[PDB]
This record gives C-alpha cells, sequence and structure tokens, in this order.
C-alpha cells in the first residue's frame, strides 16, 4: 500500500541526522557563494530523490553585512576622547571551529552607519509599555540618548522602532542571562546556554510584509525598478549593535540616574538596572560611542523550488518551505528544519518510484535570506502570487525542528486544528514516561488549551518567518509546528544560543536531541500534515472551527473596547453588526459541513474543495489595513508590538491601542467603528463563499 | 432540441416593443418611488418568466437631486444687480406628456451649492487640450472665472475637473447644435435632433471607479462606516449647471476679448466663439452669475438579482447586467437596453420550463443608480467580490440597445473577439441591403477594422457604464454591444436626446426603430454570447487574441515614448523588458492553443477552462495603478482624460503624458521606468498561469 502509514514509516532519524551534520560544516550566510553551492547540492540531491523538476529562482535583494576592514564596536570614551573600553570584534570560536573562515562577526543587519556618542537610558526589553513607564511615569526623556536594551520578550525590529519613536540616536542591543541562561545548565560547549562572550545576531527590519526594501510588490528580477534608499521599506534610521552580557556588564555597572522603576526591569548581572540618563557621579563625563560602519547591498540570493506534480489535481499546491540561510553555521535555525524537509523529500521520493504520486502538487522550497527579512520566500511569492492566489491549498513551514526538547508547539489557521488534532492522535510519543501514549496524549498534558479541557495549545499566526506572505498577503491556509521547551515567559526571546556561532551540530547532537527522536516527530507532524493536505479526496480543513475562534476573538476586542464604556456611548460604538456576521459565520458553516458530509460527483466534490480552499483567502481585504498594505488578512496581523505574535480584529485592535491618549476622540473612535464595520463585512463575506453557489 | 438556435428563435421583437412601452410611461430617477415600483415588478416578472430565485439587493448611497422650491438657474447680471436674462427652469415638456410629474429638471447631479458670479471664458469642449491652448498659447488664465463648455468629445466630468485644476470658479455646460443637430433632420417631436431648449442631464463625478462616494472598497448597507462629505471620493468641488442652445446663444452672444484660435472652436450658432474673459465693450460690466441649489442626500437604491443555476458547474457565474434607473423616460438609455434584457430572461426561462438548464450558472441583474456613478453595480460588486472573483466567468453589459440605426458598436475584452466573429457570422443581417447576409459581412463592410482586412472594428473598454467595475477592478472578461449611427467625430458625445426629456418611447418607435429589429438583432448578439459563455463546454476565449493586442499596444507605448528619444538616452529607459514579456505570453499562449485542441477527462478540461477564466484576472495588479486604487487592470484603464474612453498600457500612458512639462525629469522618467517594469511583470505573469501547472 501506498498510504500515509508508507510515507511515516519511510523517514528515519538516521538521515535526518546525517543531512543535519551534512548542512552545517560550514557558515550559509545569504548572499555568500558557499549558500549557493549548498543550494546547488539540494538541487542535485532532490531531483535524485525522485521530483519532478527542481529549478533555482534567483532574485536580486537588498542584504547588509559588515565591513571587514572597519569593525563594528561600542566604545565608553573619557573627556579628552580616549576610548577606555570596547566591545569584542568577535565572538570566541566554538571547539575545533576556530579556524573557520567567513564566520560573520555580531551586527545588527540593516544598521545605517554612524558614530553617534552621548549617554545610555536603560529601557528594559524597549517594549511598548516599557517606554510608556519611562516618558509618561518616570519622565524620563530619551531625545539624544543611546537606549541600551535587553533582548528577549519581542522581535528586536520592535525594539528599535520603539527607541527611534522615543528620539534616541542609537540603540545597543544585549543578551541579559534573566533571559538566557537557563539556571543549573553550563554554558557552551559543556551544555547548551550562552557565554559570556557570545551574542545574538538578527536584522533590525521594520517589519511589514513587504519583503525585499527596495521592490515592494514586485519581484526583485533582472529588470526590475528600484526605489532609492531613502524610500526603502523597513529601514531602521539609527545606528544598532549587538553585545554579549560581559561586555553588557561594563556599560550597565557605571549608569546613574534613577534606579528602576520595580524588580521586572533587572535582570541577572551584578548591576543596579539603574535607568539613567548617563553615568553615576564619578564617571558623569564618559560618554558611550558606537562605530557602526555596516554597508547595504543588493545581492543574488537563490530559493530551490522542487515540484511533485498531482495525480489528479496537478493544478492545486501543497507548499512545505524553509529557509537554507543562516547567521552561521545553522545548526537549530535553520538546519534542524532544513535536515527534516530533506528527510520528507527523500520519503516522498521513494513512494514516487514505485509508482504513487499525491493526489494534488507538493511544492518543496528551500528559501533563501529568510534571516535578513523573509526575503526569498516574499519575492517567489511575489513573482508567483497569481499561480498562488488561485491553485494554493496551503502552506506549511519547516525552521527550527526543535528549539527544546519538553513537547510540542503549532501555530495554524484555525482550518487545520482538527487536521492536527487527528494526526498527532495517530502519532507515537517520544517523550520519556509516555512510551506507547499518543503525540496529542503527551502534547494536550504538557501544554494544555487555556479554553478547553483534553485539548492541546495552537497559537495564533504573525510574522517572523517564510509563511508570512503566504497567510497575511495571499491568505493561503497556513501552518508550522517543532518541538519546544517549558519556559512559556520566554517565549519569543529564543532558546539561549539563538543566531550565535555556538549553534553547531555539536549542540544539537549532544544536547538537544541525541537519538533525533524529537525531529523524527517533527517530521512526522510536517510531514503527515503535507501528505494529508496532498492526498485527502475532500481537503482536511473544518470551518467550523473557524467559527469558533471568530466568537473567542469577538468576545475579546469587545472587552478591550468596554473599558471606555462612557466613550462607547459617546460615539456610539456598537459591536452588533460584527457579532451577528459571526453567528452568521457559525449557522453558514454547520450548514456547509453537513453538506460535505452528505455528498460520486467529482464537480461537486471540487466545487466544495474550492470553497474550502478560498475560505483563508476570503479573510483577505484587498485594501490592507490602514499604512499596512501587505498585511491585508482582516483577522490576523502581526501585532504591531511584536512582530513574532499574531494579533487577532488588528485593524480594531490597533484603532482601539493607547486610545485614550489621542488628541482628537472623536476622530479616533470613528476610526474604531470604520474597523468594526470592515471587520463585521469581510466576517459575512467569508460566510457568505460556504452558502450554497446558486 | 435546447440549443443556441432555440434560445435565438424564441427572442421577439413584438415583445421587446412591448416591454419597452411598459418600462418607460412614467420617469424612473433613482432613489424614488416610481424606480422601487419598477424593481418590484421586474422581480415579479422574472420569477414568473422561470428564474430559481430573483432578489432585491438594496444600499443607501449618496444621490443628489435639485430642490424643488428654490431652482438652479443661470443670469446674466447688471452693474446695479438686476438679473436681465434668466436661463430655463425646465424642459419644455413633449407632446402628451405636459401633465407628467416628477419630471426632475436639468441639473448637473453632485453639483455643490454656490451662486458665483463672475466673468465668462469659454474653453471649447474644456478637454486637457483645449486648456493647454488657452494657458500655454493664448495666455488666458481662468482663475476666478465661470467657464463655458460645450458638451462633447468626453465625459463631463473630465471637463468639470479640467475646470478645476484651471482655477475656475464655476462651469457652465450646453449642447452646441454642431454636436446634437444632424443636419437635415427635425427636432423633437419630429425627428431625433435635440430643440433649443432641451438639456443633457448627468453626473459630473471625477470618477475614479470607487462606487459611492462615502463607502469606496465596502457596500453601503445597514451598518456601514460612512466618510463626511469632505472627505467623499469624486466630488467636484465648483458649481456646474448645464442648459440648451437657446440658453448657451444669449450667454455667448456678447462674448469679447480674443478670437476664438481656430475653426475647431466654433460650434454652429450665430455667434463670434470669441474666447473671453468676459463681454464686448458696451456689456463689459455685465456679469453672469449661477444658483445652485442642489442637495447631496443619501438615498436607498434596488438592484434585482435573478438567478438561473447551472446544471454542471452551478460555481461559475454568466453575468448578463444593465441598468433601469433613468433621468426622465429612458426611452432609449436605459430602457432599449432593459427591455432586450426583459425578452433574454423570458426566452431563457422558456427553456428551462421544458426541463434545460445551461452548463454554468447565468445571473442577471438590473442595476440602480447607474446614472449617479455606477453606484447599485459597483456597491454589488463590492458586496460580492470574493464570489465574483473566483467564480466570475465574463460579464455582458445590456444598457442602451440603440443610438442609431447604421452598424453594430462592440468593446469587449481581446478574449471575447473569436466569440463576437463567430456568433456574427450565424447572425442574419437586419440592416437594407444585406438582406440574407450575415450580421458578420454587414458590420465589417460598414465598421472596417484599421489593423485588419475582413475584420470588423472592436474598441476598448473603459468606463461610463456598469460593466467597470468587473472589468477594471475585478479583472472579469467584460463586452458590451449594442447598433450605432454612422458618425465618427462623435463617437464620445451621445445621439442628439441623450439624458433629455425628450428621450421617449415614441422617439424609438418613430424614428430609430419600428419593427423593433435592430433591438432584436442586440438581443441576439447579447443573449447569444451569454448563451455560450454560459453553455460552451470549453469556455469560448481565444489567449492568442489578447497575444496580438499586446504587441499592438506596446508598439504604441514604444512609440509614444520615442517622441523624446534624448531623454530615453539620458535616463536609460529601455522598453525591452515588456517586448521579451510580450514574445513569451504569444508562445506560451500558442503552446496553451494547441494542449486545449488536444485533450474525456473533466479535470484537465475544468483545469483548463480554469486558466481561460483567470486569464483577464491576471492582469490584475493588487496595489492599483497610481493614486487610482480601484483601477487594477495593468492593460486597460479609462482614459484620465476622458472616462468613455480606454487607454491602453495605462500605468505607462500617464506617466508620459505631458512628460516635458515635468519640472524634474529624473524623477518624470524614473516613474516611467516603474511603470515599463510593472506592464513587463504583469504580462509575463498573466502568461505563466497558461504554463503547465505542474
Ligand atoms: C446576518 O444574516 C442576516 C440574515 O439572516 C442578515 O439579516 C439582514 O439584516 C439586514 C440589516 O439588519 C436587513 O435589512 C433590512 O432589510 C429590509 C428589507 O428586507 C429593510 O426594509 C430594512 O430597512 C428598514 O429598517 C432599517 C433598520 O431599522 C432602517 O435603517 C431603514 O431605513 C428601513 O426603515 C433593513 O434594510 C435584511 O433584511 C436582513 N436579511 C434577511 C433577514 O434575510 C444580517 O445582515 C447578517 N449580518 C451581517 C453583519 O451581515
Ligand atoms: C521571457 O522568457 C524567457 C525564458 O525563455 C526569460 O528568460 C530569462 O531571462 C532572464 C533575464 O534575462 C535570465 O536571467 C539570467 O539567469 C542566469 C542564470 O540562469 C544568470 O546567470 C544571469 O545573470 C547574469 O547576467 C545578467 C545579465 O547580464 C547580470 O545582470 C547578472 O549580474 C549575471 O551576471 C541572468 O539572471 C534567465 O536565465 C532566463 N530564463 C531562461 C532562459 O530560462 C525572460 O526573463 C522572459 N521575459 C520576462 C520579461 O520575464
Ligand atoms: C478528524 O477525525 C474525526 C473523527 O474521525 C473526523 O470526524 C468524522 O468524520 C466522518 C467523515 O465525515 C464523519 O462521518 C460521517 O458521519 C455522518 C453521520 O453523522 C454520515 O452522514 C456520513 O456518511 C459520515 O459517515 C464523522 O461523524 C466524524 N466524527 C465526528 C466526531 O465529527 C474529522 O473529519 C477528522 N477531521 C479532518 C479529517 O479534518
Ligand atoms: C470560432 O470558430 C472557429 C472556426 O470554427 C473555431 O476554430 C476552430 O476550432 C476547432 C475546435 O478547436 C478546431 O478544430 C480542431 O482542429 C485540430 C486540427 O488542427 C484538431 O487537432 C482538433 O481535434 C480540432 O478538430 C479548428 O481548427 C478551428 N479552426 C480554426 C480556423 O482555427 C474557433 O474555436 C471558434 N472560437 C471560439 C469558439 O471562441
Ligand atoms: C579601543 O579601540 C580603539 C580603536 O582601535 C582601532 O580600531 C579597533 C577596531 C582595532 O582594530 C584597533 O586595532 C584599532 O587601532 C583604540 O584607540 C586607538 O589606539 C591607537 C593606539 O594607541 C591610536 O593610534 C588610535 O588613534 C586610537 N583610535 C581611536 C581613539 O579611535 C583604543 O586604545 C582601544 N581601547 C582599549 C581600552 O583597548
Ligand atoms: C430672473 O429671475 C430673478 C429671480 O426670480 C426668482 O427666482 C426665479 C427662479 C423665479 O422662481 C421667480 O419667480 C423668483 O422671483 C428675477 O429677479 C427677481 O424679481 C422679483 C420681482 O421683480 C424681485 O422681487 C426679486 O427680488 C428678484 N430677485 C433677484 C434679483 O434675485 C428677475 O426679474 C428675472 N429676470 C428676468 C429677465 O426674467
Ligand atoms: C523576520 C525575520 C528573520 C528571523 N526569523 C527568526 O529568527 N525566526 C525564529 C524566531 C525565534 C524566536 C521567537 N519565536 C517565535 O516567534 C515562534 C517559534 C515557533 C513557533 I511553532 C511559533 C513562534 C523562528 O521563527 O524560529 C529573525 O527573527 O531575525
Ligand atoms: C458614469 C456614468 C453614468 C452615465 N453613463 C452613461 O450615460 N453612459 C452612456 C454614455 C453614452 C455617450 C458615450 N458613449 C460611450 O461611452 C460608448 C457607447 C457604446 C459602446 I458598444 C461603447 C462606448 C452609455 O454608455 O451608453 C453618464 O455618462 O452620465
Ligand atoms: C554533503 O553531502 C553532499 C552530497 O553527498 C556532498 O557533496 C558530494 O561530494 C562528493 C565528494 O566530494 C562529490 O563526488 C559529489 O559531487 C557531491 N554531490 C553533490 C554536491 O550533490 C558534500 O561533500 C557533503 N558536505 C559535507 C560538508 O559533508
Ligand atoms: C407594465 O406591465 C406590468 C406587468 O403586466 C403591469 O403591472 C401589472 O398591472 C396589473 C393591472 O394593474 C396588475 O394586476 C398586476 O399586479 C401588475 N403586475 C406586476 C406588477 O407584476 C403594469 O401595469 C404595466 N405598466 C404600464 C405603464 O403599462
Ligand atoms: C570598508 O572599510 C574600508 C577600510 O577603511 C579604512 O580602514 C579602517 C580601519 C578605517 O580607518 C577607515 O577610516 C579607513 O578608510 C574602506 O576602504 C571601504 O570603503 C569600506 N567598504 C565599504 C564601504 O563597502
Ligand atoms: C430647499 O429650498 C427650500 C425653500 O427655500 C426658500 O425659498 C426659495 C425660493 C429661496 O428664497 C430660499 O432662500 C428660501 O429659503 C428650503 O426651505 C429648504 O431648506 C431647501 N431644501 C433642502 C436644502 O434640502
Ligand atoms: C525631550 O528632549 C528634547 C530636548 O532636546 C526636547 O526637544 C523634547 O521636546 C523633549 N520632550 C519632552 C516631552 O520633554
Ligand atoms: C532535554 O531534556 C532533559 C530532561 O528533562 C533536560 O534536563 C535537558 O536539559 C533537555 N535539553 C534541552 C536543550 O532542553
Ligand atoms: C492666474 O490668475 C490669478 C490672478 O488672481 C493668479 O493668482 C494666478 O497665479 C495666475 N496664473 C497665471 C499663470 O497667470
Ligand atoms: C434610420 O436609418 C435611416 C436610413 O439610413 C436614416 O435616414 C434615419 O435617420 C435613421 N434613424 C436614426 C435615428 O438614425
Ligand atoms: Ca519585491
Ligand atoms: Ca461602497
Ligand atoms: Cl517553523
Ligand atoms: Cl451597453
Ligand atoms: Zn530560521
Ligand atoms: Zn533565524
Ligand atoms: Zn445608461
Ligand atoms: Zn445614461
Amino acid at each position: 500500500k501506498h498510504n500515509m502509514k508508507a510515507f511515516l514509516d519511510e523517514l528515519k532519524a538516521e538521515n535526518i541526522k546525517k543531512f543535519l551534520y551534512n548542512f552545517t560544516q560550514i557558515p550559509h550566510l545569504a548572499g555568500t557563494e558557499q549558500n549557493f553551492q549548498l543550494a546547488k547540492q539540494i538541487q542535485s540531491q532532490w531531483k535524485e530523490f525522485g521530483l519532478d523538476s527542481v529549478e533555482l529562482a534567483h532574485y536580486d535583494v537588498l542584504l547588509s553585512y559588515p565591513n571587514k576592514t572597519h569593525p563594528n564596536y561600542i566604545s565608553i570614551i573619557n573627556e579628552d576622547g580616549n576610548e577606555i573600553f570596547n566591545t569584542s570584534l568577535f565572538e570566541p570560536p566554538p571547539p575545533g571551529y576556530e579556524n573557520v573562515s567567513d564566520i560573520v562577526p555580531p551586527f545588527s543587519a540593516f544598521s545605517p552607519q554612524g558614530m553617534p556618542e552621548g549617554d545610555l537610558v536603560y529601557v528594559n526589553y524597549a517594549r511598548t509599555e516599557d517606554f510608556f513607564k519611562l516618558e509618561r511615569d518616570m519622565k524620563i526623556n530619551c531625545s539624544g540618548k543611546i537606549v541600551i536594551a535587553r533582548y528577549g520578550k519581542v522581535f528586536r525590529g520592535n525594539k528599535v522602532k520603539n527607541a527611534q519613536l522615543a528620539g534616541a540616536k542609537g540603540v545597543i542591543l544585549y543578551s541579559d542571562p534573566a533571559d538566557y541562561f537557563a539556571p543549573g545548565v553550563k554554558s557552551y560547549p559543556d551544555g547548551w546556554n550562552l557565554p559570556g562572550g557570545g551574542v545574538q545576531r538578527g536584522n533590525i527590519l521594520n517589519l511589514n510584509g513587504a519583503g525585499d526594501p527596495l521592490t515592494p510588490g514586485y519581484p526583485a528580477n533582472e529588470y526590475a525598478y528600484r526605489r532609492g534608499i531613502a524610500e526603502a521599506v523597513g529601514l531602521p534610521s539609527i545606528p544598532v549593535h549587538p553585545i554579549g552580557y560581559y561586555d553588557a556588564q561594563k556599560l550597565l555597572e557605571k549608569m546613574g540616574g534613577s534606579a528602576p522603576p520595580d524588580s521586572s526591569w533587572r535582570g541577572s548581572l551584578k548591576v543596579p538596572y539603574n535607568v539613567g540618563p548617563g553615568f553615576t557621579g564619578n564617571f558623569s563625563t564618559q560618554k558611550v560611542k558606537m562605530h557602526i560602519h555596516s554597508t547595504n547591498e543588493v545581492t543574488r540570493i537563490y530559493n530551490v523550488i522542487g515540484t511533485l506534480r498531482g495525480a489528479v489535481e496537478p493544478d492545486r499546491y501543497v507548499i512545505l518551505g524553509g529557509h537554507r540561510d543562516s547567521w552561521v553555521f545553522g545548526g537549530i535555525d535553520p538546519q534542524s528544519g532544513a535536515a527534516v524537509v530533506h528527510e520528507i523529500v527523500r520519503s516522498f521520493g521513494t513512494l514516487k518510484k514505485e509508482g504513487w504520486r499525491p493526489r494534488r502538487t507538493i511544492l518543496f522550497a528551500s528559501w533563501d535570506a529568510e534571516e535578513f527579512g523573509l526575503l526569498g520566500s516574499t519575492e517567489w511569492a511575489e513573482e508567483n502570487s497569481r499561480l498562488l492566489q488561485e491553485r494554493g491549498v496551503a502552506y506549511i513551514n519547516a525552521d527550527s525542528s526543535i528549539e527544546g526538547n519538553y513537547t510540542l508547539r503549532v501555530d495554524c489557521t484555525p482550518l487545520m486544528y482538527s487536521l492536527v488534532h487527528n494526526l498527532t492522535k495517530e502519532l507515537k510519543s517520544p517523550d520519556e514516561g509516555f512510551e506507547g501514549k499518543s503525540l496529542y496524549e503527551s502534547w494536550t498534558k504538557k501544554s494544555p488549551s487555556p479554553e478547553f479541557s483534553g485539548m492541546p495549545r495552537i497559537s495564533k499566526l504573525g510574522s517572523g518567518n517564510d509563511f508570512e506572505v503566504f497567510f497575511q498577503r495571499l491568505g493561503i491556509a497556513s501552518g508550522r509546528a517543532r518541538y519546544t521547551k517549558n519556559w512559556e515567559t520566554n517565549k519569543f526571546s529564543g532558546y539561549p544560543l539563538y543566531h550565535s556561532v555556538y549553534e553547531t551540530y555539536e549542540l544539537v547532537e549532544k544536547f538537544y536531541d541525541p537519538m533525533f527522536k524529537y525531529h523524527l516527530t517533527v517530521a512526522q507532524v510536517r510531514g503527515g500534515m503535507v501528505f494529508e493536505l496532498a492526498n485527502s479526496i475532500v481537503l482536511p480543513f473544518d470551518c467550523r472551527d473557524y467559527a469558533v475562534v471568530l466568537r473567542k476573538y469577538a468576545d475579546k476586542i469587545y472587552s478591550i473596547s468596554m473599558k471606555h464604556p462612557q466613550e462607547m456611548k459617546t460615539y456610539s460604538v456598537s459591536f452588533d453588526s460584527l457579532f451577528s456576521a459571526v453567528k452568521n459565520f457559525t449557522e453558514i458553516a454547520s450548514k456547509f459541513s453537513e453538506r460535505l458530509q452528505d455528498f460520486s460527483n467529482p464537480i461537486v466534490l471540487r466545487m466544495m474543495n474550492d470553497q474550502l480552499m478560498f475560505l483563508e483567502r476570503a479573510f483577505i481585504d484587498p485594501l490592507g489595513l490602514p499604512d499596512r498594505p501587505f498585511y491585508r488578512h482582516v483577522i490576523y496581523a502581526p501585532s504591531s508590538h511584536n512582530k513574532y505574535a499574531g494579533e487577532s480584529f488588528p485593524g480594531i485592535y490597533d484603532a482601539l491601542f493607547d486610545i485614550e491618549s489621542k488628541v482628537d476622540p472623536s476622530k479616533a473612535w470613528g476610526e474604531v467603528k470604520r474597523q468594526i464595520y470592515v471587520a463585521a463585512f469581510t466576517v459575512q463575506a467569508a460566510a457568505e463563499t460556504l452558502s450554497e453557489v446558486a
């Protein structure tokens, strides 16, 4: 038989291990020769594995790199202009590498150049609420200051945007051991913690779903018209640089001005965490000086695109994609995911060589330049948007397969909740103590739904990975799954060695997954999802699950508004239309499900499969959200305060945010009412796509 | 048999005549009770005729009406403030009506209120080139003046926008007998010419495809959020009023200042056609004063939507739509079209009662408020955009069936050229001298293609009727056909009695089509198109015809650019990408046609029907054209100088227009290059939708 069990049984932990080792021996930074060579290797291998076609799709996009002969660093400088302390020029390389070349030193990609010098202000995680605390409550003015902020809690580009709007002239980002050093485990190479010399790389775009900053809307092909840098999309306006906690200690230890407002502002270093501005009495005349000389440069990137043609519905596409570019060795991010994709392709190819084909076409993608802001996936989706929006069934992402070894983590559209529940009930748990139990059982026990007994948590999609263009711009049902830790307050901060030189094969093999059993479980979940999406006669989407969450999201946004009862009275702010639309969606979805259960007629089947496929698409507003033309989904968008998190009813949520501070309450509440009308209309219009067609 | 010949044979001239009489006895102005009563009648009749469902879809949209107790008029006023001449308060009603009530007096819908008084400037047709002639060559400044312009050549809203940008404080529009009085025919009621007291009504929106000015993007339903008037879309900022040629003579006869620059500025009245400003010596102290008191008001409108469910592909929609609202009696516009739609519905219903159903679903629409800027069709398409863009095969418009009795006129997407040619070869010509000949033969003889021997002229779609939202916003293949005159310089001016009280049943029955044979021919063309679109196994679209025109349009836009060879050198302006894309489209379309001719497999059939259906959709850019978010088609848009005309490669055409006058040539040519890249990309992306799908 060629069924799902045959596909899953062909997946082997030992192959994933061999692939991970193969992918992590040298750096594969986007736009470098090494990354192009790996692209060519994967292309050759996917062909050998049995795919019908495997092509490279290249684009010329804005990337950012340090200047090799003019290194970035930060100084404490004295009254005379003597630099009395300098931050490190590189991370101490891990054992046995120390002679690898082309390790990019830590830098914040897309930082502009500059040498600002000023007094420090410490801003905690530099979240919206941290700046509210500083400016509104503590009356500390960040204008003309260099801010220092710890990594964690929110996407670093949000920190940078927040600091810019506060008037900062530069940002220093650092990893505090509170966030990146788990108590009782050793620093790399003797455990999985971050050492004091480790540094987290990463782009600091003000992400708006655009892709390449120079070509919003259109693929960065050979004849593309490019914006000038000043008009580029998403680029920060102040210099930024990341540092490790040994260096941060030296910058923070002299800080004066005000005490931290409370304990949530204190990390684990032996410093006061004073907010500043500037240093205590004796050192009041010293300043901090940044030296940033990175350059933005248009550079060629390469996606590998493999096709396994469908036997029955070749014009329906199920996509499994994940990126290949890494900051350095990519031991977890992304190669633990890419190794899983490679073994999935190998398994589907084995079935194909035996004469099987999936019902629908499967596309496999190895994306480039994800680390520089999702550039490869976004340019390819821009190029192929017409094909994808009329033919795209689903997108399953495959970045890092593991960020811990505790339990499963899943973010997906409500249309895939039932599929995920059903698939995990048929997979074996890899967890100690759950031998012979299902993955659904272990997952549900370890990560309970906050709403439902006996169900697991599944979160909302935002940005931060390559599914963004497919889901938030194009409205293709999307999902992601990986193995994760037990560390809730840290779910957006990254594992300790995230984007550091210490993310190696040895890190994974020694400390995360020596048997590759968690990798294998993740391959079964991602591959099983793709198998079911590509082979089920009726698409495995349950519209009733969307109706359940829409009511949840409507109750939640109403509750936010109801913090302002006098204004809702004054401006006649009613959510009645939105609750009506959700009620109608619930009723229509129930009737559609009955018909779906109740119909030999392939036209009715496909007509109903098209209704299922286009249901996610119906939540797209072609006008986009306010000032966010590429975030078009009306139910979900990346949070405006944290691009990693998804926000529900984002147009209403942003209209309501901090509304009590707006100077023209009439105008502000008018815009809330406008967003309620757009949301109610969109939910009703999506419901109507499930009605009888004529 | 139930085939096309059965459908066509059931159509009867005598029924169209009876329906036209029934629809034109009383005014059916949008938003009035009489128009709602007619909507209910049509709904009842379409049900009786055999449609599966017939519903009213209502919206509350901004309309405009004169004030019944404060009439609009224009005066010549003397030094003292005595109004020594007043224009007419109403058109003399036609014989036998003179006691009809609720005839709306002539007015320009959406004019703001005001009583500006000033000196006149005469601006010919108030086209872009007429204002270029005035300001640039004649050095006449229109600022603070009242302009007087003759109707004709371009949409009146373009005249008004042009006058506003010239600084005019008001506009008077009039019908010159040069344009509205054919030599040798009598004025109504003794012939089809405009009398001196006749006046052309019409909206003066600055049309941008938005629909209701208060709700751009979203349907004007019960909970809709409305823009304030100041932010409304498309509204003119200066008062405007139309008048007949008896009144115009009185305003023009005293005009002084400069002589007309040449004979193309002179109409047929016995006046000098001096351009002004102001009156000759003796009357220099007299002024012109407007009195406009019309009011914009949100008013309910009603579309009738009838459904004939498809037997095989009920989720594919072929739409026949035309409007029902009229300015007064609507003898030609729209009821000559609506009578044709009524008989088409009756004929399809006859087949249905005998057990037949079309392969695909046919939707029939009687739209409201077309005369106020396409409001009913546009709000309904906004409401149902998700259904239409995933299911819409084609839209056939059905406004006025006749504007003359000479030959056929057709505007449609290249995808329907072959269908139109083939259908007209099987229809009988109704023309004297062509008894026993095909309609294709008479049409081709009377209206030859400028490009091809033995082929007829088919023009491009712009705006000005209810197909606009379907084609220019949503990218649904669209067409229109009617009988027309032999009067080429007048093809955008309207027949003489256009939008006047004299457009009656008697006008049509006595002077245009006593036998209703031209109406019957038009019913055969429109109905035959709908029949073939709804019943052909393979959709009757030929992608190769798009490839032919794309090359034509590329040669034409290149030729415009090549008027500026030094700039193309300086700014490296290359059309190479666009010609490459067109060449690729040609090659791919040829290969797709071969496959289409070469495949019992309904999945391949429907897969290929979906490729045909989505090909028009592929020319849509979700970002819209510059500052025109609702004109999304990259190959066609309504001309920015004449909304009635279509423009090809409109983004490049507008970037190039008057470019030699732009102050920053670098920026201007950069935007030309940007538009070439968008067009080349869109053509290539559309071509790729015709490639093998996997
Ligand atoms: C959820 O689906 C329900 C259908 O089950 C749908 O109900 C619709 O609600 C609208 C708006 O409430 C109804 O609109 C009414 O239509 C009638 C004619 O059918 C009109 O006469 C009404 O207008 C009068 O009353 C208004 C309200 O007081 C006045 O403002 C107005 O000036 C008139 O006096 C009104 O337009 C519509 O009939 C139903 N459709 C049904 C029951 O089939 C509801 O809209 C859906 N929810 C959403 C968010 O779409
Ligand atoms: C019409 O369809 C044709 C295919 O039949 C398609 O041709 C494609 O053209 C592009 C752009 O001209 C080619 O791009 C090249 O790709 C190779 C690798 O395959 C690259 O090495 C090339 O880059 C080098 O050369 C450039 C030009 O001098 C330099 O700017 C660059 O820095 C490099 O040195 C270049 O990217 C592509 O290979 C073909 N594809 C084929 C032949 O299959 C054409 O693009 C289509 N027209 C449109 C408007 O889409
Ligand atoms: C996840 O698994 C559940 C449990 O198997 C699936 O739900 C089950 O789906 C089947 C097939 O539609 C349902 O069977 C139908 O039952 C009705 C009788 O009510 C009958 O008319 C049909 O002929 C058919 O036998 C079954 O009721 C249903 N069970 C439950 C509890 O809902 C679910 O579809 C799977 N989700 C996926 C594939 O996305
Ligand atoms: C308009 O009418 C023309 C003339 O009938 C139609 O073109 C004709 O279409 C038929 C059916 O596709 C073609 O027949 C095919 O011929 C090839 C041999 O070359 C064969 O492989 C197929 O089995 C089939 O018989 C025919 O060649 C073609 N004639 C011409 C001159 O093109 C055209 O399709 C009609 N347009 C519509 C319906 O939109
Ligand atoms: C901190 O570094 C500065 C600058 O050093 C230069 O750039 C670094 C990235 C590194 O590559 C060095 O080798 C470079 O010389 C030091 O200040 C410089 O000191 C030298 C020698 O005394 C002097 O000639 C330069 O002008 C100085 N450059 C300045 C002030 O910009 C500084 O000594 C270092 N401080 C410490 C405590 O190590
Ligand atoms: C031109 O008309 C004006 C205004 O007349 C009024 O409004 C018209 C629409 C119409 O409905 C008339 O019946 C209205 O009286 C005339 O000027 C008015 O004349 C009357 C009587 O002499 C005087 O009391 C008003 O104040 C005038 N109103 C003005 C100047 O605004 C004027 O006489 C008419 N001119 C001609 C040549 O007929
Ligand atoms: C944008 C971008 C590029 C680059 N993207 C990432 O590094 N993404 C990483 C971010 C890890 C830290 C935050 N974690 C999450 O956002 C997350 C992780 C897993 C799941 I299932 C759901 C959400 C990832 O998605 O694994 C960056 O953030 O610098
Ligand atoms: C917009 C709007 C409302 C209203 N629309 C119309 O009156 N449309 C009329 C305009 C008749 C005068 C110009 N004629 C054309 O644009 C035309 C007519 C037929 C064909 I086939 C192709 C183009 C119509 O399309 O028949 C108006 O123009 O005032
Ligand atoms: C990763 O695995 C690939 C595939 O086996 C290795 O690339 C092959 O190397 C051998 C020996 O040099 C060559 O004969 C083949 O042509 C290569 N095959 C390809 C590129 O498809 C590669 O050497 C391995 N990399 C590491 C670091 O182990
Ligand atoms: C237009 O035709 C319609 C349909 O025949 C006429 O409306 C009918 O009028 C009769 C007599 O008053 C009534 O019994 C019916 O109820 C009406 N039917 C409908 C509305 O479906 C209408 O009278 C005609 N109008 C004119 C001006 O002749
Ligand atoms: C990168 O840096 C190169 C070397 O810069 C020189 O050496 C450093 C240590 C400084 O002293 C600096 O002032 C010197 O100019 C540059 O020559 C080169 O332009 C830069 N590369 C870029 C901008 O891409
Ligand atoms: C419409 O006009 C009504 C009557 O206006 C009055 O009579 C005319 C002849 C003028 O003399 C005018 O100045 C008078 O006020 C108004 O009462 C009514 O407001 C208007 N209707 C509207 C604006 O919808
Ligand atoms: C903060 O700092 C700068 C001082 O240069 C000033 O321009 C700005 O207005 C200040 N804002 C507040 C709120 O104090
Ligand atoms: C793997 O799981 C064990 C047992 O719970 C834990 O002690 C170990 O640190 C985990 N590894 C990682 C990287 O979390
Ligand atoms: C036209 O007229 C007004 C006079 O009030 C003036 O402001 C405007 O600048 C003039 N423009 C030209 C080009 O003469
Ligand atoms: C109808 O055709 C005849 C003969 O060519 C012509 O004289 C007559 O005026 C036409 N009617 C109209 C309205 O064009
Ligand atoms: Ca781009
Ligand atoms: Ca609207
Ligand atoms: Cl992932
Ligand atoms: Cl028409
Ligand atoms: Zn990653
Ligand atoms: Zn990463
Ligand atoms: Zn009309
Ligand atoms: Zn009209």
